């Protein structure tokens, strides 16, 4: 391999790479702007050791005393239905509300799994609110305590706009202790000094400072039955999410997945890339027709098309190739269907007729031939009707309107096309036509599908294959040439079709 | 690869390398001369340990006491609108001013984000000043305190020229402590001694000394409720920016990016570099025409041009190549447009006519032919009009004024050029002309674009391709030769055009 | 590569290597003999630890007390205008003078940058002196103190010749302390003992001993409110500059830069080195003419020259090469101008005429031909006048005086040389001359520049190229041979010219 090839492949697939990288970067930006910020508060205490004090601070007694003091077993969560509602509310500048609950007691269903009872509180005004646990609706008022339906609740100082909802959960004490212990860290920072740094992370910058102050005070009171140097304060810059590293990771991930996909697609290509691939085997490529981005003939609708220019190049190439041929019959065929045989043949006939030579076009695709549709037709009396014997040699020839050449349609689809094409009346037709016309072009089905082309090619002076640019492979074209030679038909060469411009070439 | 090639490439691209390196060095010099200088002050104290004292010095209690003492929570910044205004003011020798503020209290909006209120003070004279916070204009006087609009301010000892502006911010205490702690360092320097080195970096050489003295005094007073050996002094040589290393890094970065760009451009070149590239394939290069830096013929305006000398070399080469040819018709063609076919053909006709031989020039570029413009014209009755049949063989031939040879213009642009060129009247014209002239030169469109050149080349005794120096590639020229041979036209050889002098060759 | 080639290259470039190495060694010797000597004084004290004492000795309190005691803040420098004046004065045996200043107080301008005020003192005699600070001239006398113009000065014991000048600077205290601390070192030398070695380097062998004694005494007095074993003494042998290592480094640096330059020049050579380089391609080198270090013909002025001997060798080689040639016309040409075509042709004609054969010399360089100047001329009626038709075949032939052969000059420079040379009168001239002379030699312009040589070579029986020894390359000669063959001219071979003797061959 070489650098030029890889750079060309990257240039060709630029749209895919850009789209994938942009999608990944957009997802990264959305996550980094919608993820909830996490603040960190710190405190510094002095040990008058410090190896067992790390375990004493994280023991369930200290944390449990803190949780009992601060009522951390009442989980209040602002209610947003979607997974991005909270982030959108924060971005729009909306101020989150809060409720001070000093007493909560749910009926404690305590089944096998749901060990955490929860209710939903809807704020109707600054004073009253509605409560629903499992569809049971109740009404409560700030101030006076509520003892109804096995539910006890005391709510103070609602701070939210009316219509807001809050999920109130009474999680078990061990769950609260585990949650507190997950986000709480103790370090020595000197490995020998009495200095201990206590760290607590959480999404509420004031609550975490209060929690760490309570932890420190409880530990201090417990020890004297240690010195608090730095009481806990919260860093106003969140520690998570780290937006810049997230976005950089997203961009690099997009680039690497795009490069992997591009390499995978490149290594899985088998189609023909250039005429030199065919010419390595020993197949003369007589032309390369580009894609015409422009039920009518292109050589007639848009005579100045680039594809028609390539076809004129093919015409002047054939005027020299088709010399010293046994007759004036040219047979266009191919390996696979929808390669361009009818396009090539019809347009070539048009470009050769505009130069003043009489041209006959025969649609010998007795199976899926649509030439009569493209030329303007009387569908009666095609090639089939002549071959089966129910027509004459003069009632099957029609004239293309915007063309300048005659044509013979397929006719009705027969049940035995390959056996009709073997009748000697076909050779009689070709011998008769080879005296009233200057050129005869025959369109045929593929050869890798059926065998009609190989029957027709016996009476053809020149035979050319059509290879589609990306679809067919060199193996298919070689197999087709060999199958034609096995049946006694000499293929003059190939015609690459549907070519497009690639920066890797 | 070899050393000579890389040295030649470096010599050829010297201008690009010099420009890029100079731009990078200029940017580095601008940064190193405009970046604000940062001074460093040091102190040395003695510990009568020293592992917890590093944490005690950087604790928020000591720094907070220092900040409360020195009022470091009032941030005063000189106002320069651009990002280089301060550096320019320092370079021009301007003395920065300062204000001693002993009391500031802003209304403390304290919204979600802007936790730091700020005002702008404009100095009108040595005594009075103007204040604007959010468009609210107020006037104040040094001395008497200001208590207006929820704003309290006491300003003493303004030292600046009138018209200067100062941004006064009241940043939060924790922000001030964090900023102080970011630029403050403590080290032991012996890992066992009681000697501690305290270091403080800042842009004001006196303020940092005062701050470090206050830090040391506060720590000393706290401990006795330690010895100060070296009170803080400031090194007058700034520690940042380090100009020499910055400039060296800039120069080396410029050199490496220039070398990378040069290597990238060299590895992405595909055009023809020397006639030997064409002669490897087996194409006889008959000449190499240099660029003529000098609507007129070069072989006439400047007969002593270097390009005309190369064309005379081509003329004497052709006088030997064109022997034993079937007729006296020469066809100049090419692979891509704007390669030099009309330049080469017209100048060659001029140089062959100055030697006393009758020369006919034909502009068979029926699509974009401008020869009549270059020769002085009566645009009627060109090649088109003759081919279509509406003109005679004698009404199309005109004479070049400063030339010495006849010519035939294209005429009106036809709708079917390639089909006009196939008429036998073209061959009749060439056969008639081959008896009244000594040489016939035909200019043609490219062959990779259209097929006109391949129609004309049937009646041409000699055919030569023109390859542009850097534009065309060996692949294009090989494809063109093969496409000409496929149509029965033997190409004698090639003509390299637009050559320039490269030190890598 | 092989050892013989590199040894030969080194022998060939011996002069360059010797010159570069001698220049580098001279610069090294000048630096090592003009750099100011730096003495080192040492002391040894005993610590009754020693880790904090290193920091206590280098603290600003001890050094500041020393500087206040010894007045190290008054910098007195002997005035020499050049950067080598002090070294020259020391080498000539001149004794430096000194002044004891016990009180200095400058006005202390104290601007942004110049924090060190300074004055210049000129010694008029043993008693009085002149002072200038910024053009303000004052006169002072030893003894009585000076208090004038904001300048206070007390000068004692001037020791210098009259007319000497001294720069007196009052540098800031911190600058003096930093300078003292830069050259002062403390070491333990045992890592555990109480022994401390104090080291001080400076250019005054007595002052540094006094300074180190003061440092030790101040530290000793401070500690007792330690034992001084070895009071400071100065090593009379300077520690810097180390002359021998400096000179060795200079010599080795010169050798390596010379070798690098030689290798770079060798790898950048492209010219022809030996006739075998041409004979590899398949070009017969018929001679190799050496440089003639000796407006006249060499074969006439100095017939026994070595170059004329090589030309006689070429003559006897040609007498065999030029057999079976179609006529007796020899054409000397070349690739690039100033290769030796006229030298070779004229001298060859002289050496062939001295053997009794009639020789005609033609100067067909119609552009820059100076043969008539070298032969003695009547500049009228040259080749140009004959070709244009305004002269006869007998009025253009002249006789060389000290030669023995006839010649034809170019004549007036024409506007169309290449088109004059194509006239059939040139062939008529050559055919007429080929019957009255035994040999005809034609001198021509280069072929890589113009095409005249290729026009003339059609009528030349033998054609030889001239390649200059170092200038031309094998590529140029191959291109020239190919361009001659493209135009139908067979080049018999080459002639290497301007050869010199190289030890690498
Ligand atoms: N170079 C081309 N540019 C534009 N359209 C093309 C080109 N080649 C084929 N086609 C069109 O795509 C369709 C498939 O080609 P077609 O020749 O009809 O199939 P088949 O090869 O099986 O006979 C057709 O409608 C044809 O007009
Ligand atoms: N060696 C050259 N030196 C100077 N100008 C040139 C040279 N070769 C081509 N040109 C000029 O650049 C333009 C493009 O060349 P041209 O021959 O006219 O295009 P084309 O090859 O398509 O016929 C022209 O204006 C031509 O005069
Ligand atoms: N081997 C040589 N020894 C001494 N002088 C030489 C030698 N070769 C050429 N020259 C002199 O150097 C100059 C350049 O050579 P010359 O033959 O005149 O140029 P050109 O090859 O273009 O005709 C001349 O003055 C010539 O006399
Ligand atoms: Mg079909
Ligand atoms: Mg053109
Ligand atoms: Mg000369």
């Amino acid at each position: 391999i070489d650098l030029g090839r890889v750079i060309g492949e990257l240039i060709d697939h630029r749209k895919l790479i850009i789209s994938i990288t942009s999608v990944f970067t957009l997802f990264a930006i959305l996550y980094a702007l919608l993820a909830t910020p996490i603040y960190e508060t710190d405190a510094l205490i002095q040990i008058e050791q410090s190896a067992p004090e790390t375990a004493l601070l994280q023991s369930r007694m200290i944390l449990g005393k803190t949780i009992d003091d601060l009522n951390l077993q009442i989980q209040i969560e602002q209610k947003y239905f979607p997974v991005i509602g909270r982030g959108l509310a924060r971005l729009m500048g909306e101020k989150p509300g809060n409720i001070d609950i000093t007493r909560l007691y749910l009926p404690d269903s305590d089944d096998i799994s749901n060990n955490t009872p929860s209710i939903i509180l809807t704020v109707k005004d600054k004073e009253n609110y509605s409560i629903n646990s499992d569809g049971i609706q109740l009404n409560g008022v700030v101030g006076t305590l509520l003892n109804e339906k096995g539910i006890s609740l005391l709510v103070n100082e609602i701070d939210a706009k009316p219509g807001d909802q809050f999920v109130i959960t009474q999680l078990p004490r061990l769950k609260a202790i585990s949650d507190l212990l997950k986000s709480f860290s103790v370090a020595d920072l000197g490995k020998d000094t009495g200095m201990l740094t206590l760290t607590l992370t959480g999404d509420n910058p004031k609550r975490i400072s209060h929690i760490l102050d309570s932890i420190s005070q409880n530990y201090l009171a417990q020890n004297i039955a240690v010195r608090i140097i730095d009481n806990a304060v919260t860093d106003p810059n969140p520690v998570r999410p780290k937006k810049t590293i997230i976005i950089v990771i997203g961009v690099v991930l997009g680039l690497i997945v795009s490069v992997v996909l591009v390499l995978f697609q490149v290594f899985l290509r088998r189609g023909i890339e250039s005429p030199e691939q065919l010419e390595e085997i020993g197949i003369n490529v007589y032309a390369s027709i580009p894609i015409s981005e422009w039920d009518t003939l292109l050589a007639v609708g848009n005579p100045a098309d680039l594809a028609v220019e390539a076809i004129r190049g093919l015409r002047t190439s054939l005027h020299f190739a088709m010399m010293e041929a046994k007759n004036n019959v040219l047979m266009i065929s191919g390996a696979s269907p929808s390669a361009g045989m009818t396009f090539i043949s019809s347009n070539l006939a048009a470009t050769i007729a505009i130069t003043g030579k009489k041209v006959l076009f025969i649609d010998a695709d007795l199976r899926k031939g649509y030439a009569h549709k493209m030329f303007g037709h009387k569908n009666d009396k095609g090639l089939s009707e002549f071959l089966s014997g129910q027509a004459a040699a003069e009632m099957i020839i029609d004239k293309v309107e915007g063309g300048g050449f005659d044509y013979i349609g397929r006719g009705q689809i027969p049940p035995n096309p390959a056996e009709l094409l073997m009748h000697p009346r076909f050779e009689q037709l070709l011998n008769w036509a080879s005296q009233n016309y200057d050129l005869i072009i025959i369109d045929t089905p593929p050869i890798l599908a059926v065998t009609d082309a190989a029957i027709i090619g016996r009476y053809a002076g020149t035979c050319l294959l059509v290879a589609r640019f990306e679809k067919n492979t060199v193996k298919e074209i070689d197999v087709s040439m060999k199958r034609f030679e096995q049946s006694g038909v000499v293929v003059k060469g190939c015609i690459l079709n549907g070519v497009v411009k690639k920066a890797s070439s």
